[PDB]
RNA sequence: GGAAAUUAGGUGCGCUUGGCGUUUUAGUACUCUGGAAACAGAAUCUACUAAAACAAGGCAAAAUGCCGUGUU
DNA sequence: CTATTCAAGCCAAGCGCACCTAATTTCC
DNA sequence: TTGAATAG
């Protein structure tokens, strides 16, 4: 059957609508839902390979270094520098002798902090923040007489402490303190210059960001050409062809003769440049001054600048003409012929120049062209700024079209049509299906493009399922991401409770109850200054309260052309104004003789009230001053490109994927987007709950909603002209008065075939991905009590936090949890002492120090003890963990990481009984081109499960997977507890969390479920992208997976 | 709507670093014991400094060495 | 078992290219 | 949101 789809694209879900294209009887509707693709998660993995690097390469310069004083004797495994101190060293070798010990250490010390590089350039005015550039600042007028280690060590003997924020120096501070030092120390031991160069280098040198990793990286590149040349794009019309360098001389003679060939003259002989004439302005204002301006040229071609039009234009109205860059950079300090008139040689230069990145390689690059350059003038060139990014062109399409550009008038656009050169595109005949491969190529945000492909899948599977629709109707999330959502309804919620409390204060005020029905009116008369904008006469708001029907809620630009229902093309104007005006803008209106005002008069007062704190909205502003013909076929079709279609530039990129895929294929079918202000104006006036808080099939619900906007669109002959434009066909009916609009749209009782229907299906995308986080990064220590147990030790920082009440509850609780209850009880007694007189405030330890101005010192007789910063106490008895006790050489205790990750489980039939094997993804190991589950592993934990040969595997179960427990169908979040057979589970057509609310339920909103005897029946099931039920069957558990 | 250019702003991928943070051990301080002091012993709580480890781990061999939390 | 409790690595500096938005000129 | 321990 002939039906409508629709779509509700969203940050997380995917809702589908299938109805009737004539019945509009909903014949099928879901969701598909998945985890928000954003940025955040590839950030913290390439975070985490940059601090691995970082790691790495420190300790690799240390390797080196020790290497360093190994090849000349210094440093031995017999000598030993344990109790020797850095800070005094390094200063002791400034002016003193220093021990093979003590002076090798002196050199490590330095290799392992060596400080920063790039921000040492500027200095930074210190605005009380902890930046590196204020702090490097701070640090450089207090070494204006003193090195880095002289400045430590002070602070170490004055403040007793050198780490933390004040630790940051520039590396040429290290370098300088090094070489004095080396300078001191090199008479007292056998060393050479090459120790001293050598060094040195190990102290400063680090990867440039052109260099890149080392050999082996799959991130890195053999050399800066290969490096450049995957970065920069192709040609328009060459796609084969590399871009050229934006600045190359062939390049903005490209742009200059562009310029002049857009140039209009007039005067008696031709109105455009003659060849002759593009010669000598460029030759006498062009390559003659860096800047040219439209005098210049018009005293060239010995005409006035008012008879010349058409050139680009700056923002101020000043003429915007090529710079001819690499021509000027080299004659500024080069005027010979041999250079100059070598456009060939410009080119090359230009390509080094912004390839390269450092003075040095321009230097040697230049030198390896054999051209006719001196030396003096290579590294001259070498130090010009400015040369970086592409141009859109290759050298291959301008140097084609460049004679083109100088013998004729035709711009590059004209000859490349003339040329019949069409600009790359993307051929879909050879595909079966819609592809999902050029997503990525035109997204620019990583949630967009999973929900994108999502969406393209979900549609596939219709298409194959149901066929193919006449129409397709989209539409997509306001917002980007879920912190912009939230922020977004944040700012909703703030502006609900400033209008509620509005109108409470109106309401005790006046006493009058109507104004919790006056909402709108009233928001409108404050937001008016209690004034008609059409007679600019006076709304008294008692009037208003107690007669609201003699004042009218009009639209400002008509909504059968604006389709705009929101606040923003909403006034309160007096019933007259609203009845004379009918169909026309403001300005239509006020420009007639049945108005009260002048247009001018009009425009004064919205001006001023849109000037200011409270002000008008923008939006209203462009309304109410619009005084463009509504008539006009062009001015409506920006207002349907503005508030009836979406027109971003996610939406326009998939809404001409999908019209270039059944325009090949020739597939007739009708694709359109709308805008979810008019969709949400729909749901409004259609009469649904407000409140949505059914689940997941919202999505679905608002899909057939929009499904029906789609419907409406083709069945009104006045809607025609509308949908049209929102089809994007070439070229009549239309809607004359708001009463029409009303008739056509808001229809309730059309639409019950919706809020019936209860046949929702539901999709939930299942991780089995490899290699995710394996576990948390804190490590924890650990002791013994004395019944055997060990237990893990907690730390307890920030205890001077305004509403940190950690330590209150603990103390309250469990004193006993702390070591220092136990071990030095004299500094407990005086941290009791504290929480006992502030047991009123949340933090005894923040209005303690928020008064004394001083912290909890540990005892001692002489009031000389040491600050506490963080106190230890016992937590939970140490169970599932990592031990990583051999990293840490004689450690009297246990050193362990926390929260085994889970990849999945395996569900086993034993004797009658439901048991499971949970697989951990340090279980899964990887290899050239795929992944392995460790066979010693999971027969280490089948055992340690209790699993018999007898057992009967029945099924695997990842997130998201969907497993009935004892009839009870949900889906799968992980492995809660492996010991105490405890998995997590949540609900597929709403969160349990939101179940729970709805029902105003009290309890924890988790979903624990225990696989054990009692456990009855365990049934896997799955669906497909639509969200289709369908049940599993397996032989065996899955240990090689593809990635 | 599309092509090129100028300016301003934005997004992503990738690279290069900095100073912290967690943990162990050692030293010191703090606490306890003895002593006239020196110092020794105990404790490992609190702090400071150093060295080392920091997703499990896998390559690699004198190296500005390399991979391991993303997408599909 | 149910109901409860705890806690989970982080800031700052620079660079390359790709893409997008807005404004301006020309043409297709 | 989620590993996982713990009181009752
Ligand atoms: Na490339
Ligand atoms: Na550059
Ligand atoms: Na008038
Ligand atoms: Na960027
Ligand atoms: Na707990």
């Amino acid at each position: 059957r002939n039906y409508i789809l629709g779509l509700d694209i969203g940050i997380t879900s995917v809702g589908y609508g299938i109805i009737d294209y004539e019945t509009r009887d909903v014949i099928d509707a879901g969701v598909r839902l998945f985890k928000e693709a954003n940025v955040e998660n590839n950030e913290g993995r390439r975070s985490k390979r940059g601090a691995r690097r970082l790691k790495r390469r420190r300790r690799h310069r240390i390797q080196r270094v020790k290497k360093l004083l190994f090849d000349y004797n210094l440093l031995t495994d017999h000598s030993e520098l344990s109790g020797i101190n850095p800070y005094e060293a390094r200063v002791k070798g400034l002016s003193q002798k220093l021990s093979e010990e003590e002076f090798s250490a002196a050199l490590l010390h330095l290799a392992k902090r060596r400080g920063v590089h790039n921000v040492n350039e500027v200095e930074e005015d210190t605005g009380n923040e902890l930046s590196t550039k204020e702090q490097i600042s701070r640090n450089s007028k207090a070494l204006e007489e003193k090195y880095v280690a002289e400045l430590q060590l002070e602070r170490l003997k004055k403040d007793g402490e050198v780490r933390g924020s004040i630790n940051r120096f520039k590396t040429s501070d290290y370098v300088k303190e090094a070489k004095q030092l080396l300078k001191v120390q090199k008479a007292y031991h056998q060393l050479d210059q090459s120790f001293i160069d050598t060094y040195i280098d190990l102290l400063e040198t680090r990867r440039t960001y052109y260099e890149g990793p080392g050999e082996g990286s799959p991130f890195g590149w053999k050399d800066i050409k290969e490096w450049y040349e995957m970065l920069m794009g192709h040609c328009t019309y060459f796609p084969e062809e590399l871009r050229s360098v934006k600045y190359a001389y062939n390049a903005d003679l490209y742009n200059a003769l562009n310029d002049l060939n857009n140039l209009v003259i007039t005067r008696d002989e031709n109105e455009k440049l003659e060849y002759y004439e593009k010669f000598q302005i460029i030759e006498n204002v062009f390559k003659q001054k860096k800047k040219p301006t439209l005098k210049q040229i018009a005293k060239e071609i010995l005409v006035n600048e008012e008879d010349i039009k058409g050139y680009r234009v700056t923002s101020t109205g000043k003429p915007e003409f090529t710079n001819l860059k690499v021509y000027h950079d080299i004659k500024d300090i080069t005027a010979r012929k041999e250079i100059i008139e070598n456009a060939e040689l410009l080119d090359q230069i230009a390509k080094i120049l912004t390839i390269y990145q450092s003075s040095e390689d321009i230097q040697e690059e230049l030198t390896n062209l054999n051209s006719e350059l001196t030396q003096e003038e290579i590294e001259q060139i070498s130090n010009l700024k400015g040369y970086t990014g592409t141009h859109n062109l290759s050298l291959k399409a301008i140097n084609l079209i460049l004679d083109e550009l100088w013998h004729t008038n035709d711009n590059q656009i004209a000859i490349f049509n003339r040329l019949k050169l069409v600009p790359k595109k993307v051929d879909l005949s050879q595909q079966k299906e819609i592809p999902t491969t050029l997503v990525d190529d035109f997204i620019l945000s990583p949630v967009v493009k999973r929900s994108f492909i999502q969406s393209i899948k979900v549609i596939n599977a219709i298409i194959k399922k149901y066929g193919l629709p006449n129409d397709i109707i989209i539409e997509l999330a306001r917002e980007k991401n879920s912190k912009d959502a939230q922020k977004m309804i944040n700012e909703m919620q703030k502006r609900n409770r400033q209008t509620n409390e509005r109108i409470e204060e109106i309401i005790r005020t006046t006493g009058k109850e109507n104004a919790k029905y006056l909402i709108e009116k009233i928001k409108l008369h404050d937001m008016q200054e209690g004034k008609c904008l059409y007679s600019l006469e006076a709304i008294p708001l008692e009037d208003l309260l107690n007669n609201p029907f003699n004042y009218e809620v009009d639209h400002i630009i008509p909504r059968s052309v604006s389709f705009d229902n929101s606040f923003n093309n909403k006034v309160l104007v007096k019933q007259e104004e609203a009845s004379k005006k009918g169909n026309r803008t403001p300005f239509q209106y006020l420009s007639s003789s049945d108005s009260k005002i002048s247009y001018e008069t009009f425009k004064k007062h919205i001006l001023n009230l849109a000037k200011g704190k409270g002000r008008i909205s923008k939006t209203k502003k462009e309304y109410l001053l619009e005084e463009r013909d509504i008539n006009r076929f062009s001015v409506q079709k920006d207002f349907i490109n503005r508030n009836l279609v979406d027109t971003r530039y996610a939406t326009r990129g998939l809404m001409n994927l999908l019209r270039s895929y059944f325009r090949v294929n020739n597939l007739d079918v009708k694709v359109k987007s709308i805008n979810g202000g008019f969709t949400s104006f729909l749901r409004r006036k259609w009469k649904f709950k407000k409140e949505r808080n059914k689940g997941y099939k919202h999505h679905a619900e608002d899909a057939l909603i929009i499904a029906n906007a789609d419907f409406i669109f083709k069945e009104w002959k006045k809607l025609d002209k509308a949908k049209k434009v929102m089809e994007n066909q070439m070229f009549m009916p239309e809607i004359e008065t708001e009463q029409e609009y009303k008739e056509i749209f808001i229809t309730p009782h059309q639409i019950k075939h919706i809020k019936d229907f209860k046949d929702y299906k539901y999709s939930h995308r299942v991780d089995k991905k490899p290699n995710r986080e394996l576990i948390n990064d804190t490590l924890y220590s650990t002791r013994k009590d004395d019944k055997g147990n060990t237990l893990i030790v907690n730390n307890l920082n920030g205890l001077y936090d305004k509403d940190n009440d950690k330590l209150k509850k603990l103390i309250n609780k469990s004193p006993e949890k702390l070591l220092m209850y136990h071990h030095d009880p004299q500094t407990y007694q005086k941290l009791k002492l504290i929480m006992e007189q502030y047991g009123d405030e949340k933090n005894p330890l923040y209005k303690y120090y928020e008064e004394t101005g001083n912290y909890l010192t540990k005892y001692s007789k002489k009031d000389n003890g040491p600050v506490i910063k963080k106190i230890k106490y016992y937590g939970n008895k140490l169970n599932a963990h990592l031990d990583i006790t051999d990293d840490y050489p004689n450690s009297r205790n246990k050193v362990v990481k926390l929260s085994l990750k889970p990849y999945r489980f395996d569900v086993y039939l034993d004797n009658g009984v439901y048991k499971f094997v949970t697989v951990k993804n340090l279980d899964v190991i990887k290899k050239e081109n795929y992944y392995e589950v460790n066979s010693k592993a999971y027969e280490e934990a089948k055992k340690l499960k209790k699993i018999s040969n007898q057992a009967e595997f029945i099924a695997s179960f990842y997130n998201n997977d969907l497993i009935k427990i004892n009839g009870e169908l949900y889906r799968v979040i992980g492995v809660n507890n492996d010991l105490l057979n405890r998995i997590e589970v949540n609900m597929i057509d709403i969160t349990y969390r939101e179940y729970l609310e709805n029902m105003n339920d009290k309890r924890p909103p988790r979903i624990i479920k225990t696989i054990a005897s009692k456990t009855q029946s365990i049934k896997k099931y799955s669906t497909d992208i639509l969200g289709n039920l369908y049940e599993v069957k397996s032989k065996k558990h899955p240990q090689i997976i593809k990635k």
